[PDB]
């Protein structure tokens, strides 16, 4: 145990050094207090070797300890807070800069002072890291030592925050500072003028403003263009935790972009600058900012770099959302007040830029190359949310031909959703179908379109049905003619009802006898989707006494009530005569037509619009009514009219002569008023001219005994009328015609 004697002999020198210190320390403690003493030991340990180590030992042994939710921390802590506060007392509350509006700018604190301050702070941090194991509280550890550990941690975070802050101020005045301040916003110039170091060290606005200034100095550094990658590594390391590595790569991208605008006159040097700038942008695509993307695209369009800028926009749009949530978002359709309004919105920021590329691309115009290289990236893009945003923009510009010429993975998918709930594309798909030659479907769409609940005026729905009735009927390759005629018949019926409703709306809106408070509701209910013939009839038509339209409704509906038909015909005749007599009276006080002419015009309007079917127009029952009207109202030679205008009216419409003579036979034989007495002389004049135009029709073209019977039967009527009372000259004209027939 030889060495043990030397060891315990060393132990004889231990207590000599300890008791010397312990006594010496306490003399300084009791006189200056506990706080000031520990604070002195820390300063001496930072160099303010054995001397500096003794100061380290005193700082450990007699620093106290934390003890008491409120906690009283050790004197060792309060000493560190004091020393730190003293090292920065000259710049903490001071403004960072001194600026004048007239081209003045300067630092409040001299740079030499900032350097010495930074070296003192790093000496402190270096001491804490070089003694992380010996100092209590620095190593992880109850509540007393915890809040002790937390308060000390917050201090160290403030130290490095101070060091990075000072290094940022020194870097600021290394580059030209008057340049950035001139191109700065009034808010940022304002925040900077009253910017204190404390806000820089211990608050967010100083950090946010610092992030703005760095983003601005590099912009300027590129204009001077001394070195980008050196200013990069300068900001990357020292003031890290305040600079961002995604920003330096962006700065590296804006470097080539601006230097591509510097070398702009050169031809072969840019395709390496712009291509490498594009590589740099796509890396930080998921972190790129819309503002920086805008400035890049603007410089890209100015350098005629269209195709590359589009691919970048698609990348950034793709990068923000790996899931492509805008797919299921839009495919389902319109979930509002959601958080997914970040996916589609940020994507559209890039799309609107792409929309600006294609504007300047066509506005400006190797051009055929850049143009083709551009539209290739567009159409060959995988992002369909872009395609959906693109087709909306093309149509917005009226570039319809570009829609139909291009074929894309969702041009059908897109219009199939838009057109189904929107009127525009329901007409554009059709034009697309024409070129695609799916002619049959265009009618079905135009059919289901006119039948839809969309906001379509009644006259526009007529166009769709007029086209739908015409579209399917042309191809001749359509699969089933039995199905084709079904669509054509369905369209022909709707077109008939729509015209009636349109004519009804036209007359109703223009009717004086209708009050204006009702016309707004008429055009509200009519000018739109097509109504049922029952609604059109009962709602207004019947109430409006539009007997002509009621007859068209009866024809369109195949309604089988000949009595209501004939009553409507009589009401039509008497109404047309009433108005025509009122207009003839006002003219006697252009010359309007006589009553029977106006009545004949209303019949011919219905007779030409509706085919002369037997059910829709009854000759055997309706001719006596017009003949009765011609007599009852004196519409004959007593007003200058042809007494046979009712017969000429029917024959010129297409009614066969045999049926006309067959009715007049029933009129002459039944002797129903007004066809009685001496007025049966006019019934003979009708038959005479009717047969006269009949034999002229047989002689022109090149009938039986019951015709020759009636002619001899009317002779007794003339002698009967000649007894109760030209007639002699008419009997000879009839007998002369009887010879020609026989």
């Amino acid at each position: 145990s030889l060495v043990d004697i030397f060891a315990k002999a060393l132990g004889n020198c231990v207590s000599a050094s300890d008791d010397a210190l312990e006594r010496e320390v306490r003399k300084f403690i009791n006189q200056y207090g506990r706080v000031e003493t520990i604070a002195a030991a820390l300063a001496v340990a930072c160099g303010q070797r054995n001397t500096e180590n003794l100061a380290r030992a005193a700082f450990i042994e007699y620093g106290g300890q934390p003890r008491l939710e409120s906690v009283r921390l050790s004197s060792r802590h309060d000493a560190l807070a004091l020393y730190l506060t003293r090292l920065v007392r000259t710049l903490w509350k001071a403004k960072v800069v001194q600026v004048g509006s007239g081209s003045d700018i300067s630092s409040t604190i001299p740079t030499s002072k900032l350097v010495t301050i930074q070296e003192n702070v790093e000496r402190l941090r270096n001491f804490l890291e070089a003694n992380k194991s010996t100092i209590q509280g620095l190593a992880p550890p109850d509540i007393a030592n915890q809040k002790e550990h937390q308060a000390l941690h917050a201090l160290q975070k403030l130290m490095e925050s101070i060091s990075e802050g000072i290094s940022f101020v020194l870097m600021l005045f290394d580059e030209r500072v008057s340049d950035i301040y001139a191109r700065l916003d009034a808010v940022s110039q304002q925040q900077l003028k009253d910017l204190t170091y404390e806000q820089l060290f211990s608050q967010t606005p100083g950090k946010e403003l610092a992030k703005v200034l760095v983003k601005a100095i590099v912009n300027r550094n590129i204009a001077s263009g001394a070195n980008v990658e050196t200013v990069a590594d300068a900001l990357r390391r020292r003031c890290g935790s305040f600079c961002s590595p995604d920003d330096v790569v962006t700065f590296k991208a804006q470097e080539q972009l601006q230097r591509a605008s510097e070398q702009a006159h050169n031809s072969p040097v840019l395709r390496a600058l712009l291509a490498e700038s594009l590589r740099l942008f796509e890396q930080v695509a998921g972190s790129l900012t819309p503002a920086n993307l805008t400035t890049a695209v603007e410089q890209y369009i100015s350098l005629k770099y269209y195709a590359g800028a589009i691919q970048l926009c698609l990348t950034v749009a793709q990068q923000k959302d790996r899931g492509n949530t805008a797919l299921s978002w839009v495919n389902d359709g319109k979930p509002a007040n959601d958080s997914r309004k970040k996916a589609f919105d940020e994507r559209k920021i890039c799309y609107n830029l792409i929309h600006q590329v294609l504007d300047k691309l066509e506005s400006d115009f190797l051009a055929a190359t850049k143009r083709m290289e551009a539209y290739n990236v567009v159409n060959d893009s995988s992002d369909e949310v872009f395609h959906f945003d693109l087709y909306e923009w093309y149509i917005e510009k009226g570039w319809t031909d570009r829609i139909l010429s291009i074929d894309s993975p969702h041009v059908i998918t897109y219009l199939q959703r838009l057109a189904e709930t929107d009127f525009r594309h329901a007409e554009l798909l059709c034009r697309f179908y024409t070129t695609r030659s799916r002619f049959f479907e265009a009618a079905q769409v135009q059919t289901n379109l006119a039948k839809s609940d969309l906001n379509i005026s009644l006259k526009d729905r007529i166009i769709l049905l007029s086209r739908a009735k015409g579209n399917a009927s042309v191809n001749t390759i359509g699969i089933s003619r039995q199905q084709q005629q079904q669509l054509n018949h369905e369209a022909s019926e709707l077109l008939e009802i729509a015209h009636i409703q349109d004519d009804l709306l036209e007359r109703l809106v223009a009717d004086p006898r209708i009050p204006e408070e009702r016309k707004a509701e008429i055009e509200e209910f009519l000018d739109g989707p097509i109504r049922t013939l029952t609604d059109l009839f009962n709602d207004y038509a019947d109430q409006a006494n539009y007997y002509d339209l009621c007859l068209l409704i009866f024809h369109a509906a195949d309604f089988h009530n000949p009595r209501t038909i004939l009553d409507t015909w009589n009401n039509l005749i008497n109404q047309s005569h009433f108005e025509a007599e009122q207009r003839r009276e006002y003219w006697e006080i252009a010359e309007p037509p006589l009553p029977y002419v106006y009545v004949s015009q209303q019949i011919q309007l219905i007779a030409h619009r509706t085919s002369l079917d037997s059910l829709i127009f009854p000759v055997n029952s309706l001719l006596p009514v017009v003949c009765a009207y011609a007599i009852n109202n004196g519409q004959d030679a007593s007003i200058g009219a042809d007494p046979c205008w009712p017969i000429q009216l029917f024959l010129n419409l297409g009614v066969p002569h045999a049926l006309v003579v067959q009715v007049l036979e029933n009129v002459l034989d039944t002797q129903e008023a007004p066809f009685t007495g001496r007025r049966r002389k006019l019934v003979v004049q009708w038959i005479a001219m009717a047969v006269d135009m009949w034999v002229r029709e047989v002689e022109r073209r090149g009938m039986g005994s019951w015709v020759s019977e009636l002619l001899g039967r009317a002779d007794q009527v003339l002698t009967q009328i000649a007894g109760t009372g030209e007639i002699a000259s008419l009997r000879r004209t009839v007998k002369g015609l009887k010879r020609s027939v026989d």
